[PDB]
């Protein structure tokens, strides 16, 4: 399925080239511009665990998730991955635990040492 495909066919987008964050662009976005550090970004997403279960979805809340890019407000994989996206892009990200919740996990939903899969749509980005 999609998680296997990004695992086996995704691009390593880490600066370290440690394969900790892998990406596939699923829908191509607009032009060439990507957000910059500190921008307010608006995304829709769903997340799955490696046991196949959906653990979160903004779509199911009928509201996007909004954060300031590159500030550590989200897991490392998201700061890295969303920074690569164009407006309107949809991507798949595979996030090893070192770029997510590590050995701690995040109770109740995310176990220790969890590799996470996301589908992310970048709706908009703006400077404040």
């Amino acid at each position: 399925g999609a998680p296997a495909t990004v695992t086996e066919q995704g691009e390593d987008i880490t600066s370290k080239k440690d394969r900790g964050v892998l990406k596939i662009v699923k829908r191509v976005g607009n032009g060439e511009e990507t957000p910059m550090i500190g921008d307010k970004v608006y995304v829709h997403y769903k997340g799955k665990l490696s046991n196949g279960k959906k653990f979160d979805s903004s779509h199911d809340r009928n509201e996007p998730f909004v954060f300031s890019l590159g500030k550590g407000q989200v897991i490392k994989a998201w700061d890295i991955g969303v920074a690569t996206m164009k407006k309107g892009e949809i991507c798949h990200l595979l996030c090893k635990p070192e770029y997510a919740y590590g050995s701690a996990g995040s109770l109740p939903k995310i176990p220790s040492n969890a590799t996470l899969f996301f589908e992310i749509e970048l709706l908009d980005f703006k400077g404040e």
